């Protein structure tokens, strides 16, 4: 289980261990140095969308504290840091003039990492769309993909000489369905037409980003970060099994199929295709450019059952109950085997590049007692899932690295600051960072690498 | 006694100094949404996001009034109509809501008002007709008290430039729409459905109105200040004690939310009992600022709001449901035509509230006929005007201070969630050619209005 020296023995000597973070979740300084609002600033500040109307004005104050945070990462002995770049700082209206002050912040951040021997994994888009782009229709408008194309080039032109890796998007599933169909994330739409348009334009923007990054910075390996869902049927009935496949096509295939097969899932196209935006002739060629790596985000299985309610929109599924009785403080089922079956399914179904676990972590809300944080269930979560990752390596899968999700407690989207995911406790009143016991344990594991 | 046109008989019923006008709104007619420093409004975003507006129609082109304004003023002049009521685009004047003033934006309305003065057309400006700068959504939009101060500063900036020539100014057009329809019902931008959001919008728009009144008089004390409201004509389904109570709750929520703070310096009591706990912070000076004396007010009327008690358990205040229509006549947008509801509404308001002079700022009808042989035969629109103008003349006879009337829609235009499909104009616009064609209703209105001032 939790014996780190024994766990470490199961990984190759060149395995990459990392910690990860996202711009709006930690940075604060929302109106500083030319930054303009993102769709999340708007979402937060409109009553109804976010717990307690919590916003990102301060968060972890990382914009000002970035040096201490980097020193913390070095002191933990962690080889890699994955962060996202705030489009609203770089090109504040989305289109329009470049904010060189904005590029400067990430320019210094990357330099600080280089000096400290910390490998840099940058994500171009982790949900903070500049608000002004909503004027054109946001992700529902194709022009937004070209705004992204230009943004991608702008960032890589400045950073591409030092970045160890880059990912275009993190979790299209959230930016697409959760944001435009379910109304849970910004901009909070609930419309199938809007969502399908967002779907294609995000896929297209990804393809634009790959291309742009390679024209300016060909040495930098390009990736895409996806929260692929481990879809588990409620039963072995034909009904529930056919449900599981429809769910897979809609929740995963909507992104994996275009990127890795250069097509949309056919059954999904039959049901939803007529409400999709224009797909120009070169679109799927651009979307399906070969990647150097991909990032898997995993937390919990997606248990589905057939939903035979009349007129139900594709995929016509409903939530099946948790088999495990272990749950995190946000209520997510803990079931590590669903990570093994997921990776197994994906590598059978698609031609994938090397894989990095880019997010895996757990919500537990204990704070500081006697200068320490006893977050044993988080420690246990990492041990179990890292064990699975080690199994996958054994089984022959190209698992090259693992990023622990959440360097520190932060703004957790619709949950506000109530749900803590970090390895490092952050006291929001004092901004004091406190390494948790899970973090001390992860640091012990990671410190031994590379061997 | 010999035959007389209806417009001449009608004209005899109005006092010699009655004011006749036509009216428009900036986003509905201007187009040119990305020139001369304009940044997007919440309606640009609403239009372009699939699901909110018919056909995803937007305001990019509209009637191209930004470029054809002189021709449109000439049309007004030729119609012999005394007054022009228009709105000013905040996204043109202060593109980010807060931030640098866009002089180019101000220049447009500066030249427009000069063109009206040069033509002898009286100018009635509306400062806000729903086109909030998109950037203000970053702070929460109308749900944030700061937005009220952003409006305040915008109002001041506008009036400092135009105040020497404007005949009247209204701060807002239809709070009901910007508040409930936009933040509770989800039908208008920004399309929220949240009571907490709506109550914040409610108070901050009431507050912004008061700020605007003070700002306008500070820098242009000569200009008469008003507020334009779509007061709903609430008609109970019956005189049962239960429907009667429903009608009063409906009145408090749909009208009193705005009339009580503005004209009585307080919110309706039963509404507070049900909703007060979810309202934003009301500071010490708020209601005295909101309730400043006005020089006039504008009534928007189209159709009645017929209500019955809604016994649905747990129903949110005011807990009413739609009651059946009495007339079977409807416009092409589906609204009951029922002119006497205008009479009972003005009666009700003048007995409940201490109100200044009244101008009918919007009255009109959706009918969609186009051009045939150079003409638009829109007799049902003409009949709507003649009948409602008869009600207005009746209200004058009955002792109410009705000082003027603006026919709503000078021209066919962008109709919000309906897009360009619903035509409200006295002037037809062919959206392919941008050709204006004065309709038969418009020629009739022109013949009436030209006689004034007598
Ligand atoms: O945000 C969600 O609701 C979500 C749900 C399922 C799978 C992934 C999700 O997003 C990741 O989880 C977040 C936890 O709140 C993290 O903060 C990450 O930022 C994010 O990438
Ligand atoms: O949109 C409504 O449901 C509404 C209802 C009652 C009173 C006014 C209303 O909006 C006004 O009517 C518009 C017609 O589409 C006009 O074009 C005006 O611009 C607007 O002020």
């Amino acid at each position: 289980m939790t014996d780190h020296k024994a766990l470490a023995a199961r990984f190759p000597g060149d395995f990459l261990f990392g910690v990860a973070t996202a711009s709006f979740q930690i940075e604060g300084a929302t109106k500083v140095d030319g930054r303009k609002p993102s769709i999340w600033d708007a979402f937060c500040n409109m009553p109804g969308h976010v717990f307690g109307r919590h916003n990102g004005d301060v968060a972890c104050d990382h914009y000002n504290r970035w040096e201490d945070d980097l020193d913390l990462i070095k002191e933990m002995g962690v080889e890699a840091y994955r962060f996202s770049i705030a489009w609203p700082r770089i090109i504040p209206d989305g289109f329009g003039p470049i904010n060189e002050k904005g590029l400067d912040f990430y320019d210094r951040l990357v330099d600080g990492c280089k000096a400290r021997g910390i490998k840099t994994y940058a994500t171009l888009y982790h949900w903070d769309l500049p608000l002004t782009l909503m004027g054109d229709g946001g992700w529902a408008s194709r022009s937004t993909a070209h705004a992204f194309q230009r943004y991608a080039k702008t960032v890589m032109a400045r950073l591409g000489d030092r970045l160890d890796a880059v990912a275009t998007f993190n979790s299209p599933w959230c930016a697409v369905w959760l944001s435009h169909l379910y109304g849970i994330h910004a901009p909070g739409e609930r419309n199938m037409e809007a969502a399908l348009a967002a779907m294609h334009h995000i896929n297209l923007a990804h393809g634009f980003g790959v291309e742009a990054s390679r024209h300016v910075a060909p040495k930098v390996p390009v990736g895409l970060v996806l929260n692929a869902h481990s879809v588990i049927p409620a039963s072995n009935s034909d009904a529930d099994m056919k449900a599981a496949e429809r769910a897979f096509q809609f929740h995963n295939g909507a992104f994996f199929d275009p990127v890795f097969k250069g097509e949309y899932p056919a059954e999904m196209i039959e049901a939803l295709g007529s409400r999709m935006p224009v797909v120009e002739a070169e679109d799927l060629s651009i979307i399906s450019q070969k990647l150097d790596w991909w990032g898997l985000n995993y937390y919990t299985p997606m248990r589905v059952a057939d939903d035979a309610t009349e007129g139900a929109e594709f995929p016509a599924t409903k939530q099946a109950p948790a088999v495990s009785d272990v749950k995190t403080d946000i209520g997510w089922e803990v079931y590590a085997p669903a990570l093994h079956s997921l990776v197994e399914t994906l590598y059978e179904r698609y031609e994938l590049p090397d894989c990095y676990i880019t997010e895996n972590g757990a919500c537990y809300n204990m704070g500081v007692e006697n200068g320490e944080v006893d977050d044993q269930p988080r420690l246990d979560y990492y041990a179990e899932h890292l064990g699975i990752v080690a199994d996958l390596v054994k089984d022959g899968y190209p698992m090259r690295g693992y990023f622990a999700w959440s360097l520190m407690d932060n703004f957790e989207w619709a949950e506000g600051y109530r749900m803590r995911f970090g390895l490092v406790h952050v006291d929001y009143e004092t901004q004091v960072r406190t390494l948790k016991n899970s973090g001390k344990w992860y640091s012990a594991l990671a410190s031994g690498f590379p061997k």
